[PDB]
């Protein structure tokens, strides 16, 4: 009758399976810079924006014309193995990538068709820049908590190959302005890869990691979006951490890991300083994989798992700031 | 303890407000045909595919470069007035259109920023071809039923102006093949427009229309998709009507209206015949507005409302078949 923060938390929702795919091809920032050198020389700009402002030494790309749906499909096959269940158990499949095969049909339907989902499986895509995987986890959690389904897949395949190709094209053209070139460099911090998660009703999966849910705040006055964006982003995150205290009971020192969406080395450094977070609890892959958009969060969770970095009882914070602006923060208990 | 169909229905979810926008400009199929006449003459094709196979006399377009987000915003302002609430009450805003301003940020965030949502409002886009508005209604319903929010907006603005422009360009070119021209004609059954709905917890809105929820079936083996598509579509719909009997208790003769997504005159005629539905309970706008994608369903519901066509207690079926293939069917009680 009297509301409490903890009442909105999911009680009966778990993670049965989790997998990621690293894209295979390394492209170093040194190789990109050689290609860009004469637009750099031409513009009278002497700074290595990628290596030294962004802090990206390399990113991963696909070796071939891999569609979003292909990479999600591959990640989804692995997470099913990880969970030890067949595709027939899946009642819901949500695709959360920014990369998309077509405006029609949804990417989710293509992935589902690849996996051979049953006729009872509901499917759709969610789009919300870099926070969508956490939005799809939440969506599936509600259906699970209610009993509408027993098992869900949340998938995300990202591909940036064509982005890099169109981008390096404009940036190495005699024509190009500084204001333009500068906008374009940020496309070069993106990376490729994929992740998938099998979520389930906790009674069907006893002792699996528990998905508690989370909180979202927004600052859509700034949907227009530079130097400003870091500041507004931190201010939104401060307010989401308050919400997270009110619902999840978070204080920073009680969390065992922060799985953070990452934009750049300086953006991450500022976030971490501003909230007093110990950097040893912030696994980072941006410097060699780049920004994998909404897949980043689950990829980093899956890497933590693979390295045996997580223990029963570990409180794990999933968070990011995304375009909109939006900020979400959720908790897993391993 | 023993599951029953009715257990999955939402008990506490209502429609507080509903509005639509008709796009202003009429483009007749006769005017399009004059432009296409020499590709028709050239191809040795003597049939008016638009007027006589599709059954579309006209469609509506925007008079200017209206973005999806602009049309959703306008529809959303009207549905708030209809509901008599201010934007501060809104805890969730989902955008469901196929049309999209950018791959980033979500269209939802742009709409929310336009309306001036508060910092507590969660936002994201759902994409699922023509069924997404019903998917967004369901998503919001779950959050409402649980008490996470009190009010939600589900919005959808569609724009086809650029589709028509690129399409009529390829179709009137000496170059063009029949197989190509034939693919392209179907883009010419699309229309523009928008809709928005305010959903709320039923205790906050006593006596408003009730959203019970619904069912989905899929046939994602056919995500590859002609003449076949009508048949597979009917077969999927048959199976969804079974699910709807099992959950909602539907029989065809007990429903007062069918608000059906519409693809074409013959597609609709076949659906209606195959299920024995009385055509007088199928309001249709396709012949003068064309296919408004996922906005079609709410637009037709809103038109029914406006005409005073609905009575307290009326059982209203919302349905469509969408790419994937997917089929969903949900019930409103006015
Ligand atoms: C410290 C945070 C600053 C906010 C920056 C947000 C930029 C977001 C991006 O452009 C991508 O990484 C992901 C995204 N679009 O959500
Ligand atoms: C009788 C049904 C036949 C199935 C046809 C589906 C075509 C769907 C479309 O192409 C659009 O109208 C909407 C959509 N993509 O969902
Ligand atoms: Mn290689
Ligand atoms: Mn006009």
């Amino acid at each position: 009758l009297v509301p409490r923060g903890s009442h909105m938390l999911f009680q009966n929702v778990s993670i049965a399976g989790l997998a990621h795919i690293d894209a295979p091809h390394t492209l170093t920032s040194k190789e990109i810079n050689e290609r860009l050198q004469p637009t750099y020389d031409r513009l009278g700009i002497k700074t290595d924006v990628l290596g030294d402002v962004a802090g990206i030494h390399a990113r991963r790309l696909w070796d071939q014309d891999v569609q979003a749906s292909d990479a999600a499909t591959q990640a989804a096959r692995k997470a099913l193995i990880d969970a030890n269940i067949g595709i027939e158990k899946i009642g819901l499949l949500i695709n959360t990538s920014v990369s998309r095969d077509y405006l029609d049909p949804s990417t989710a339907s293509i992935v589902s068709g690849n996996l051979g989902v049953s006729d009872h499986c509901m499917t759709f895509d969610v789009a919300n820049a870099c926070l969508a995987f956490i939005n799809g986890m939440d969506i599936a959690a509600r259906m699970l908590e209610r009993g509408e389904i027993d098992y869900a897949l949340v998938v995300d395949g990202e591909t940036a190959n064509l982005v890099y190709e169109k981008t390096l094209e404009r940036m190495t053209s005699p024509d190009v302005t500084e204001e333009e070139f500068r906008n374009e460099l940020a496309a070069l911090t993106l990376g490729c890869g994929a992740a998938a998660m099998v979520m389930a009703r906790s009674e069907l999966v006893p002792d699996a990691p528990r998905y508690k849910g989370g909180v979202t705040r927004s600052a859509t006055e700034w949907n227009k979006l530079t130097r400003l964006l870091l500041i507004e982003g931190i201010k939104l995150a401060q307010k989401t951490f308050v919400a997270a205290k009110q619902v999840l009971g978070w204080a920073v020192e009680e969390l065992d890991q922060f799985v953070i969406h990452q934009v750049s080395r300086p953006h991450t450094a500022a976030f971490v300083k501003s909230f007093g977070i110990d950097p040893a609890k912030v696994m980072t892959i941006f410097g060699e994989h780049g920004n994998i958009g909404p897949a980043s969060v689950p990829i980093v969770l899956s890497k933590l798992k693979e390295l045996g970095r997580l223990k029963k009882g570990d409180r794990i914070a999933l968070l990011g700031i995304g375009s909109g602006l939006n900020c979400s923060m959720a908790e897993v208990v391993w």
